[PDB]
């Protein structure tokens, strides 16, 4: 429904590294 629940799996920590 949203994007947070999906984004929380990677977030800044993973999106910055990867």
């Amino acid at each position: 429904l949203v994007f947070f629940a999906e984004d929380v799996g990677s977030n800044k920590g993973a999106i910055i590294g990867l």
